[PDB]
């Protein structure tokens, strides 16, 4: 039924991967090559063998549509997934003079100044983000990320294009144009860059009312990793295809470096023995026809019982 | 054998595509979510059931890797597959002032004044892009073609970063580095174009030895389209293999809009019909090992036994 192709993707990696040592520094079984479909009037590729959290996934999205970068709005929506690379920022900060958090994420696990309190170093920095918007402004803003290279990419000339926008009016204006591209890999931000953008880009047709996707990522972590991966971009379907008014055809997925983090190789294990407890569907209130301005209840995602949720160590 | 998931992807297009019509409008039977690999141990994925011609790869190739955009040298090494977007350039010029070659591709089939005339203008408009080098600076030149956009990215600040070259060092530097693409899709020179890059971005991987490509081609055409691209960026794979002293897993090849382009379907039934007259072998001379500076008669394709040559008519 429908998220089966990232239960049979995650069985080929684990036994039959080839192990392969990344940065962190606790391997892999990976692939590479793979592609993978979801056709969404099956409803939502949601996975119900573990629980994925939707609220979560609903929000960070919106905020990538809206051309934001400010954190300081996935606080609001209660969202705290992009935390981390402000913090980084705040703590090596010029004006964070005092009580650093130096190597945090790679030292939760070993804790006792990072264990609660670095935690909680970020919760604090956290507040400056949402009541000083001088700390929003000027920390909570992450830059280049996906928000600004959908919406505002920084061209040759100071200013800038956005580029869903262009998805959004040439699916409209010619339909079943080849070219329907957004990338988000940006050449000459790579190197100065912290994680460059893993959902490099992914392509857009309009197969015959079908609004069809299909997304590059190059790097791709089945288990916490690839679940959120499966989530945001199907629902970029069902917002596209609502946006012109054509109707869902389906998501494709196309990998990289397929892989299965050596680290959490037996709570995978734990999941192929949950049998995929049916399928969510996503409505999307037919009053409102934009995809930018959404708040967060208009996208609604019906009837999930998922299997009791699996958990992760430090991810770094 | 070899070059068989060109000939399984043809199959599944042609009575079970969904005809799409294109601009050039003779529409198509496409698919639309493709992954395909070969294994260049078992030689080169070369076509042996029709004839595809390797030189005429081979040098558009390096042409690329030189970081250079003058189709003057394209004819030198007696090429011409650029010849017509330099032509389109040279006959709405400010100084052709007078033959006029108004709409000739979409005209070819038609004839009278294109004919031959028209493809004796352009060998004409040819031969002072090889002598008057005024012309070949100032005519031959596409500027934005891969060789600029794998080797001379311009950046928001009027240079050029050489993106190949990372690939060639960081391959070499950090091996199993999950980010080791090049992109040539430039967002903000995508509209201003006549053909965007089909080509848009490809991924490396050092595997364990193997070097590995994987090719996102959005636009794709079964027949005459299909069989120079898995050629081109499979031989990428042995030279970049070869220059970091790694040695050749494997090329993967995704597709957007997989095609079969409505006009060439019975060539194609045609060669569905010959059996896979065995495989290649391509060496490269050990004695060079950049894979920027490599004169033609370096990388020798060996053992070439194909099928008689399948035809086309006005691809436009
Ligand atoms: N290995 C890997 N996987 C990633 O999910 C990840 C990464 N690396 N490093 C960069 C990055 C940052 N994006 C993300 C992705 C997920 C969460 C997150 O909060 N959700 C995990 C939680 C599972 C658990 O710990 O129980 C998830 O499932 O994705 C945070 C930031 N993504
Ligand atoms: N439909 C399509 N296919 C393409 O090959 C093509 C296109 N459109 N328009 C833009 C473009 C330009 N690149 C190319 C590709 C191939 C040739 C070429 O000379 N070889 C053909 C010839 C087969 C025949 O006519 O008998 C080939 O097989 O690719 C020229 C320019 N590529
Ligand atoms: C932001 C992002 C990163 N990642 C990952 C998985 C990797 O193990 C981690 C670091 O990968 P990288 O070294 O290829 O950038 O980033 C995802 O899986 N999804 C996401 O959306
Ligand atoms: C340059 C290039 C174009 N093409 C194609 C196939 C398409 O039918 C033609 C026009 O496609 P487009 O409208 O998607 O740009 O360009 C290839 O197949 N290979 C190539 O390398």
């Amino acid at each position: 039924m429908l998220e089966q192709p990232y239960l049979d993707l995650a069985k080929k990696v684990l036994d039959e991967g080839h192990f392969k040592p990344d940065r962190t520094h606790t391997g892999t079984y990976s692939i590479f090559g793979h592609q993978m479909r979801f056709d969404l009037s099956k409803g939502f590729p949601l996975l119900t063998t573990k629980k994925v959290p939707f609220g979560l996934i609903k929000s960070e999205l919106l905020w990538f549509l809206h051309g934001d970068t400010n954190i300081r709005f996935l606080l609001q929506h209660r969202n705290h997934i992009w935390d981390e690379w402000a913090f980084e920022k705040w703590v090596k900060s010029d004006e964070y003079h005092g009580p650093d958090m130096t190597d945090f994420g790679h030292r939760s696990q070993k804790d006792p100044e990072f264990a609660a309190v670095y935690h909680e170093e970020m919760a604090k920095f956290d507040d400056r983000v949402l009541h000083d918007d001088a700390f929003a402004a000027k920390y909570g803003d992450l830059g280049l990320v996906y928000g600004s290279q959908w919406r505002a990419w920084h061209t040759s000339k100071g200013d800038t294009i956005d580029q869903l926008g262009d998805v959004i009016e040439q699916i409209k204006t010619h339909p079943y144009s080849r070219r329907l591209i957004v990338s988000a890999w940006n050449p000459e931000d790579v190197p100065t860059m912290a994680l460059p953008p893993c959902h490099t880009l992914y392509q857009f047709y309009v197969n015959d009312g079908k609004l069809s996707l299909q997304l590059y990522q190059r790097s791709a972590d089945i288990f916490l990793g690839v679940p959120f991966n499966i989530a945001s971009y199907a629902l970029l379907t069902h917002l596209v295809a609502h946006e012109c008014g054509l109707e869902v055809g389906e998501f494709i997925h196309t990998f990289g470096d397929a892989h299965l983090y050596v680290n959490h190789l037996d709570q995978i294990k734990e999941q192929l023995s949950r049998t995929p407890r049916p399928a969510p569907t996503l409505q999307l209130n037919p009053d409102k026809h934009d995809i930018f301005d959404f708040d967060m209840k208009d996208i609604k995602l019906l009837n999930y019982d998922p299997y009791p949720a699996i958990k992760a160590p430090v991810a770094v």
